[PDB]
């Protein structure tokens, strides 16, 4: 299956920067969400989940078609809680009805990462909404209760290697788990993007406990937690090397996350040779807004 990026008619960097700005200004305004975490983390997770349905074998799923708008996908148990991100983005879509759904969802993740002081993430336009019958079935997103071998194999489907998987996982510095969404509870409640996932993995005293949903998770006294799949990055020697690297080099982590996240958001998309170059949006702060 081939999905060719098609630029929204007549649109250019300036149009997309205004969408970015509207998302960013709303992230600033709507501060109270999730006990003052704000919407940044959930938008990152949304961008990931709409992309992470991709299957490299047949080019089904992926961000291109915007299929999260359809009930089958919206209602995936793996997507529980992301409705909050969708409802955040609805007034943005109303204001900018010309942007495709996949472009909006992926741009929301870009904007969130950058506004939370993360790396710049180059972003390309041209995802085109596809029909309801193109929505992938539930079950393509990963389980949390599994080991390193499961994560490694899982991510081969999305054409990600060890370094890319460890880099992407660093997003688990953001936000928190919520028992009623996923059967996991806790976390740092952070809304600043840094390399502290890796630091926490290496430096905290972790205890394997059962939560109130009867699932195991790793907890520290400071209030941090790790899923079994997170903790697996220090139980596999290949992953552990990379965790140590990123714990010790903020800039390297930023650069590798940026590359991996862009790739995630673009898997499945064919960009014509004369497509615009990737856009790098200015933050509100950089614009003096
Ligand atoms: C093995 C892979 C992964 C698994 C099993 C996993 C699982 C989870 C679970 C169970 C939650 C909690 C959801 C809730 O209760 O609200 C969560 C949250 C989150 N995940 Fe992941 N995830 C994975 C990879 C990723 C990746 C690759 C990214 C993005 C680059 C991502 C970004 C996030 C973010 C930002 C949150 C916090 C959401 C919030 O605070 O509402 N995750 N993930």
């Amino acid at each position: 299956l081939v999905h060719v990026a098609s630029v929204e008619k007549g649109r250019s960097y300036e149009d997309f920067q205004k969408v970015y700005n509207a998302i960013a200004l709303k992230l600033r305004e709507d501060d109270e969400y999730d006990n003052y975490i704000g919407y940044g983390p959930v938008l990152v997770r949304l961008a990931w989940h709409i992309s992470g349905t991709w299957d490299k074998h047949d080019n089904t799923g992926g961000s291109y078609g915007g299929t999260y708008r359809f009930k089958k996908e919206f209602n995936d148990p793996s997507n529980a809680g992301l409705q909050n991100g969708f409802k955040f983005l609805e007034p943005i879509h109303k204001e900018f009805p010309w942007i495709s759904s996949g472009d909006l969802f992926s741009l929301g993740g870009v904007t969130a990462v950058q506004e939370m002081q993360g790396p710049k993430i180059p972003w390309r336009c041209g995802r085109v909404d596809t029909p309801e019958d193109t929505t992938p079935d539930n079950g393509r997103l990963p389980d949390a209760d599994k080991d390193a071998g499961y994560v490694r194999t899982f991510f081969q489907r999305l054409n990600m290697n060890d370094r890319e998987v460890v880099a992407l996982m660093g997003a688990h510095a953001l936000g928190k788990t919520h028992l009623k969404n996923s059967g996991y509870e806790g976390g740092g409640a952070n809304n600043v993007f840094t390399n502290e996932f890796y630091l926490n993995l290496l430096n905290e005293d972790w205890k394997l406990e059962k939560n109130d949903a009867n699932n195991e998770q790793w907890d520290s006294k400071s209030g941090y937690m790790m899923l079994p799949t997170d903790y697996s990055l220090i139980q596999d020697p290949k992953y552990l090397s990379i965790v140590k690297e990123y714990a010790n080099d903020q800039d390297k982590f930023f650069k590798d996350f940026s590359k991996a996240f862009e790739k995630l958001l673009e898997n499945g998309i064919t960009f014509p040779k004369d497509a615009p170059s990737p856009f790098i949006f200015k933050t509100l702060e950089e614009q003096g807004l």
